[PDB]
């Protein structure tokens, strides 16, 4: 499950399509816990594209119902991400995941 929260700003139609590269400027967060990534301290914009599974299902999805200059805030449920195995030592099993997303993409 996906459930977007927008904050507000950006043109509302230019939307991800598909052989696209877009750049995103993530923050992860746990919920009852602390931080557990952020492209923010790296300055690395994290230039990824759209439809070949190599980010985790929840962040794929939250892309696409997003627009240009948009900054969303997703909660992604344990199913789509890590919640049957957990990834080792930094994602616990069956975890609820959090990410603060702005989108400023090109392409």
């Amino acid at each position: 499950g996906v459930e977007i929260e927008t904050i507000s700003p950006g043109d509302g139609r230019t939307f991800p399509k598909k052989g696209q590269t877009c750049v995103v400027h993530y923050t992860g967060m746990l919920q009852n816990g602390k931080k557990f990534d952020s492209s923010r301290d790296r300055n690395k914009p994290f230039k990824f594209r759209i439809g070949k599974q190599e980010v985790i299902k929840g962040f794929e999805e939250g892309a696409a119902q997003m627009s240009l200059g948009q900054r969303a805030k997703l909660t992604c449920t344990p199913d789509v991400a890590y919640g049957a195995t957990g990834h080792p030592g930094v994602i616990p099993p069956n975890a609820t995941l959090i990410f603060d997303v702005e989108l400023l993409n090109l392409e």
